[PDB]
């Protein structure tokens, strides 16, 4: 470490604990459960906003993961709420595994499974036993995890989105001209990532087999060899609907693999792992970050600079994560360069208010909300938590 990375971990810790925390707090939902589903750009909360499951999920993880790393009490009674609205909401009494969405009073919306909802809610109910001892926490995270490989699972991936009762149809994961994408990185990737939690906290053989299986999947079907990219949207065979490269989901994936790999028995693998890793963010850095911050995507030749703040707080992780693996200081300066970024351009600076979702490549704000289905404190309440816990 070094004096940078000290004052660096103290201020993530700061922003975490003075900005992030007591936000989320407030969007808690003492009517019906949960928490508020929608917060609009003039930061009006929509009360009776539907309420998306992976929303929930997030917010189950995020204060579960503060408990976890910092102890704080209220956190745990934060997550508890959470869990609760889980529990009683968006689990199927009757044929198991995670509701897509349902009303603000709990009323079923979408009753359809989708894989990328059912990981979230493993990677929220892990965190949420490691924080509470909750075995029926336990019991559900290994119920989906069950769901997921006996009915989910096919020998090129999961299928991601299923009726109620679990029998398969298309998914609802569209490319930009409309075309059915049978097979996503993003939930594959979220898959990785809630079996690496769960292999963490439950240390089981049926567990890690599962985990091996989706981290060769990454090396050998999802990266682009070479490129130091992967592949977003897909058929069902992992042929690309459209050459498209996602450098947020890029930066996230070279350290969550990289994170997957440190439970990895299988020492070939491992170190094929470790070196994807390592090309990913190399060409990260070299192609997508401006020397601020990191642009967002590129489909076919159309590239998108605007700066989204899922990606740039997934950026601050990912390099950070190539400096402690390199000790080459460029990534330290490039991660420490993106949180400014952050802090100047799209920490609100508005009252009673969090991060912005985007600012455009010119640095300004563009009307979208705080807080929505895919708007959560999972991203950068997480981004905060690595550093943490990363930095001694």
């Amino acid at each position: 470490g070094s004096m940078d990375i000290t004052m660096f971990k103290e201020d993530l810790k700061s922003h975490l604990e003075e900005k992030i925390i007591p936000f989320w707090q407030s969007l808690k939902d003492d009517e019906f459960g949960g928490y508020y589903g929608y917060m609009d750009f003039n930061l009006n909360i929509d009360r009776k906003a539907q309420k998306g499951c992976v929303l929930n999920s997030r917010i189950l993880w995020f204060f579960s993961a503060c408990y976890n790393v910092l102890k704080s009490e209220k956190c745990k009674e934060m997550a508890f709420h959470a869990f609760e609205f889980l529990k009683n909401k968006f689990w199927d009494k009757e044929y198991e595994g995670l509701f897509w969405s349902v009303s603000h009073k709990g009323v079923p919306v979408d009753v359809t499974k989708h894989v990328y909802v059912q990981a979230f809610g493993i990677y929220g109910l892990s965190e949420y036993y490691e924080a509470s001892g909750d075995e029926e926490a336990l019991h559900m995270a290994k119920r989906l995890f069950e769901i997921l490989e006996t009915k989910c699972k096919r020998e090129n991936g999961y299928t991601e989105q299923f009726e109620r009762n679990w029998q398969e149809k298309e998914n609802r994961f569209l490319s930009e001209n409309g075309v059915i994408a049978s097979k996503t990185m993003n939930t594959h990737l979220h898959v990785l990532e809630s079996y690496t939690n769960l292999y963490r906290l439950l240390k089981l053989d049926d567990v890690y087999e599962a985990l091996e299986w989706i981290v060769r999947l990454f090396v050998d079907k999802i990266y682009k060899k070479g490129t130091g990219h992967f592949k977003v949207l897909c058929d069902d065979n992992w042929n690309e609907l459209i050459k498209a490269v996602s450098y947020g989901h890029d930066i996230e994936a070279s350290w969550l693999l990289d994170q997957a790999a440190k439970y990895l028995k299988d020492e070939k693998l491992k170190e094929e792992v470790e070196k994807l890793a390592l090309e990913v963010a190399q060409i990260t850095l070299k192609e997508a970050f401006d020397g601020q911050s990191l642009i967002n995507e590129m489909i076919e030749d159309r590239i998108d600079r605007s700066k989204i703040w899922w990606v740039e707080a997934e950026t601050v992780v990912g390099f950070f994560n190539a400096y402690q693996k390199t000790k080459e200081e460029i990534y330290l300066d490039a991660a420490i360069k993106t949180w400014e970024f952050i802090k100047e351009h799209l920490v609100d600076r508005r009252k009673n208010s969090e991060w912005l979702w985007k600012v455009n490549e010119d640095l300004e704000a563009v009307n979208m909300p705080i807080v929505e289905q895919w708007k959560c404190p999972y991203h950068n309440g997480r981004m905060c938590l690595e550093i943490i816990k990363r930095v001694d």
